[PDB]
């Protein structure tokens, strides 16, 4: 028992991590077999990124593994990422996949500075596709992950800052997620929504877990749930995504419409001084995925 | 910006796990230098474990490090934990050490199963020596830890789950934190208390990060704040504790005591529907040195 933010261990991608210099500038990159990724702003000097990346060399990147050298042989851009080709595969190369998450999904964060990994925690993408991370100068490039069995998953890598303290990056393949570029603007994040679906998720990791108080006789439609979920910034709940809560409902025995109708009053009343989990708030940061995996026993390697 | 529950990258003690089996027991196992190190209670069959451990064979111990077998060749007891002579040193041993630590500390735990890393987060030790973990059946033997630069300070490794669902272990010499014990008894938590400094570390924190709106005009003594604290169910703070948050005084320009003055009215007042670090409840499982750490920039590796 117990419920806890969960991270994926970090093993696998800490030895991928290493450090880019080129110009003044320091950021972290990601060594996958022969090739080191990392944000294209790494790049010498409004931008035309074409323009700059043509005017460099291969020895204008230094690239740092630990303590060893490694000799770049061929550069090249992918969207917002630079791709990097080095002398030598990493050893430590695990099995990977690049993947886009959505908004509403969960993933852990190797928060990284001069190619050393800091800490590690979990996030979720935000319905306007920023991320409520923990970053300081020097982070850029760390990566976010997922891990299945033994082959990791990279969804995320870490970008820049916007003036409301939240994150924002790309994909592996360069493509931001959201409407954010990687250059000097007044981009802010549009406004945000409370991920519904995850937020009965974690009601169910609560009556898991023993806390009941919350729940009721009552229940309710789809259709009725939905008009009090948008008055209170909730996303809309799908069928898809009662079909997706369907294992939750069956281990605890409450139908998914009846956790609505316990959300409902919850949106409405507050929580009157209680908690749930250890919040005093109605967390959205865990996926159905995530509460099945903390509850029933599932790991990694 | 942010501020997140931290944990430490996790790869130097992934390599350290392994999976013990004797009887129709199995848990997690540590293994360092040529030692493996796991709870005493996977000893076969109200217990007397001298008597039982004499009753016991090294081949009786089956140790699994990935898909290689580890031949044991010496046992030995260190109070509740079990010392598993094997015929290889790990060759993945990271330079560590062994530390108690105090009630109000952090650290970060690898949940395991089957000797297989599941997920990392991060916990307080209670003042009452409990600690609030996610662990299920199988997770015995799980460690927690600290990083220092390069080096792993093992604190915790975990036995048991007690009746009200929080988590009770012992350090790596083998002696459990607070007043449990390895056999099947009524034991139970006793009464917590809130870490009051940590409570105020992470105040300083959500100044650091742009929430303002608890600070105040007033001030108090040291006496006053804590005639308080002990109201709420609040530990006491020490001089040393008013020492150890000037750094955090220093960067924001806020005196400790009046930090202390806003804890008070917060805790006389309540949040009315504010949050903070989005947070509805005043947390108390971010000590000083991380809050400094998660917004200064430290690595470790």
């Amino acid at each position: 028992s117990g419920f806890r933010k969960m991270a994926f261990p970090s093993g696998k991608v800490e030895g991928c991590m290493v450090q880019v210099t080129c110009g003044t500038t320091t950021l972290n990159g990601l060594w996958l077999d022969d090739v080191v990724y990392c944000p294209r702003h790494v790049i010498c000097t409004n931008p035309n990124y074409e323009d700059l990346l043509i005017r460099k060399s291969n020895h204008n990147f230094l690239v740092q593994a630990g303590n060893v050298q490694l000799r770049v042989i061929g550069h090249s851009m992918q969207n917002c990422v630079l791709k990097l080709k080095v002398d030598t595969a990493n050893p430590k190369t695990p099995k990977y996949k690049f993947v886009r998450i959505q908004p509403g999904q969960t993933f852990s964060v190797l928060a990284c500075y001069n190619g050393s990994p800091s800490g590690v925690y979990q996030c979720a993408m935000r319905p306007n596709f920023t991320i409520k991370g923990s970053f300081l100068n020097g982070s850029c490039g760390s990566v976010g992950f997922n891990i299945d069995y033994d082959c990791v998953s990279f969804c995320y890598m870490h970008h820049m800052e916007l003036p409301t303290g939240v994150h924002a990056g790309t994909d592996l393949e360069g493509n931001f997620y959201g409407p954010f570029v990687d250059r000097q603007t007044a981009q802010a994040a549009g406004t945000d929504t409370t991920i519904t679906v995850n937020v009965l998720a974690w009601l169910y990791a609560a009556v898991i877990n023993g806390d009941r108080w919350f729940l009721n006789r009552f229940t309710t439609t789809l259709n009725d749930f939905n008009l009090v979920a948008m008055k209170y910034n909730y996303e809309p709940l799908t069928q898809d995504h009662v079909d997706i809560l369907g294992p939750l409902s069956a281990q605890t025995g409450i139908a998914v419409l009846d956790m609505c109708a316990s959300l409902k009053e919850l949106l409405q009343n507050g929580m009157n001084g209680r908690t749930i989990l250890g919040s005093a708030l109605l967390e959205d940061e865990f996926t159905p995925f995530d509460v099945v995996r903390q509850c029933s026993g599932v790991t990694f390697q």
